[PDB]
């Protein structure tokens, strides 16, 4: 572990980070809720983004193994394709889910990465770390992990779904409103 | 300014701080007695030091909105598995508000005197089962690395007095809940036979 070495390999990560950052914007497979924030981020010298995501809304099913996605969305849903998901449920446990959006950033230094922690902790990211795997993570407190069913039983009726519905797109726009707080103040990294 | 290896000079100075405060709050009997042994083995590593922490915990709460923790009322607060009946007392205290039943996984701060330190620390405790564990802030007194695991569970339980479930999910909710802490009791044991390796 360098100091002055964050991230290993800076330039040569940074280049394929960016080839894959064009591929994503390409194909539309980048959220374009984090986009403003991801161009922002990789044209800092100092740092470059890696796999990342917006927020997001789920229904799935997993054993207690390997889950199974029943339902994906990046954005505000709609109470009726949440119900389509959940009659697709067979086995397992079923949950709706609710994820933050997430940031993988390297950093050429240690104080670069801890300045941009401190950061987006400042901005409402307060699981906002630095990593090991080292790398710097950007990421809210919204989440939610809702149990809705087991084993193709349903527990929950449709107004109920409404209202984890109405709450989930409500942390959705929380969400937007912290990327575009962050977003206006990364500027103050540069140097 | 972050201070190079600042928090390496004060290391020795901010474990005897800590170790004060947990002396203090054993004696209080202030800390989660689950994770008590866990916390003076990782204090008796020269390289580490605990701030505070806590053992995991199911929740019955209320409060203006779901993202609102600053604004929340604890109606049933326990660090362990629970019965139907002792949720259902909280439940019933219920009046204003969304009411949530929470589940959340035990959190550990921990100082280490380097950032190779750290790292092993990390790397161990997510080996461990506590897949959240980073490095959560680096300042000119201390390295705090977090341990913190990924399960937990958000259920609306009803809105401003009214309430929304029945027994048979209530029973289901719980099942999970407890499925939930026992597997962090099991992962802080299993943390605490291997904190030895560093």
């Amino acid at each position: 572990l360098l100091y002055m070495r964050f991230t290993e390999n800076f330039e040569r990560a940074k280049k394929e980070a960016l080839m894959s950052l064009e591929i994503a914007l390409r194909k539309g497979e980048v959220d374009e809720d984090i986009i403003p924030l991801l161009k922002k981020i990789n044209s800092i010298e100092n740092y470059f983004t890696t796999s990342s995501c917006s927020g997001r809304i789920s229904v799935m099913e997993m054993p207690h193994v390997n889950a199974k996605w029943l339902g994906k969305w990046h954005r505000e849903v709609s109470l009726y394709e949440v119900l389509e998901a959940i009659k697709k449920h067979r086995s397992g446990q079923l949950w709706f889910l609710v994820r933050s959006p997430i940031l993988h950033v390297g950093a050429k230094t240690l104080e670069d990465a801890v300045k941009l922690v401190n950061l987006a902790v400042s901005c409402g990211f307060k699981y906002s770390n630095i990593k090991s795997i080292l790398i710097v993570e950007i990421r809210s407190t919204e989440r939610m992990d809702v149990l809705l069913g087991e084993n193709g039983e349903i527990f929950v009726g449709e107004e109920y779904l409404n209202k984890i519905v109405e709450i989930a797109n409500d942390q959705m726009r929380r969400f937007k409103e912290k990327l575009k707080r962050l977003e206006s103040k990364i500027n103050a990294l540069n140097r």
